[PDB]
């Protein structure tokens, strides 16, 4: 009843250890549940590219994952995303908009991911994911999510150029000291449920990711989330940004925290 999919191809990577983090986590899933993984896209090199150079190299990626997340929303089964960036996510929220146009989407993250080619002051395709799948410019890879059904959570560092496009826009945003149980029940109301992780959301230490950002959410108000969505309200679920090199402490433990963190979610969907 889970539906494992697993970005290899390189999106917009900056970080060297992306992919391999997104493949660890992957096969720690795959071994605590009896999964098997659909693994899309050939690892290219990271570097520090405009997001007019990065997001055209992409798109055969992008294509591939597009395809398998449309395959498993169509169908019965927790739609899980192993995802090497947050850059992918401009595939599949496009995707989970269409199917499930009554979807809330919970993007738990330590940034807005909301600016557009016009604000960005860094050209980072991963500060333009949110923004993308809401329309408020053309990603190539469709839009049509409602910002109003977007909800930014642990959200703290936030541009005033991206804020200003965020409260236009209508999307919510819970910081993380009230990213509580409370807090998420009421966003989402009873409208079914896409969950979008960026691990920099975390407390910096723990999940390695690209960003390091202070005062952030912890790995138990995450378990709290997936504890309090229903399992019936849950389309699925999409992991993305750790950083974690083969092989590595910070790997063998960043992805323990992880399993624990999800289990609510994915022990319900396993039986
Ligand atoms: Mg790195
Ligand atoms: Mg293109
Ligand atoms: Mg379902
Ligand atoms: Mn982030
Ligand atoms: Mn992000």
């Amino acid at each position: 009843m889970i539906d494992l999919i697993v970005s290899q191809g390189r999106v917009a990577d900056r970080a060297a250890w992306m992919i391999e983090g997104a493949a660890r986590t992957a096969r720690a899933l795959e071994e605590r549940y009896g999964l098997k993984g659909h693994y899309v896209g050939e690892p290219a090199p990271h570097a520090d590219d405009d997001w007019s150079v990065a997001l055209p190299q992409a798109r055969e990626t992008l294509v591939a994952v597009r395809e398998a997340a449309t395959e498993s929303i169509k169908g019965d089964n927790l739609t899980v995303l192993v995802n090497n960036t947050h850059s992918v996510s401009l595939a599949t929220l496009p995707v989970v908009a269409r199917e499930h146009p009554d979807a809330v989407v919970l993007y738990i993250d330590g940034h807005g991911d909301f600016n557009t080619p016009e604000t960005t002051d860094t050209g980072n395709l991963h500060g333009m994911v949110l923004s993308g799948a809401c329309g408020l410019w053309d990603s190539g890879h469709g839009a049509g999510l409602r910002p109003e059904q977007a909800v930014l959570v642990g959200s703290r560092d936030i541009d005033e150029g991206e804020r200003e496009l965020i409260r236009k826009a209508g999307v919510r945003v819970i910081p993380p000291g009230e990213a509580t149980a409370q807090a998420v029940l009421d966003a989402v109301k009873d409208a079914p449920v896409w969950i979008s992780i960026d691990w920099d959301v975390l407390e910096p230490g723990s999940i390695p990711a690209d960003y390091t950002v202070p005062d952030g959410m912890l790995p138990a108000q995450i378990r709290a989330v997936f504890e309090a969505i229903p399992a019936e309200r849950l389309i699925g679920v999409e992991l993305a940004e750790l950083n974690a090199p083969a092989d590595s402490e910070r790997a063998e433990q960043a992805v323990a925290v992880i399993l624990d963190m999800v289990a609510p979610a994915f022990d319900a969907a396993a039986a």
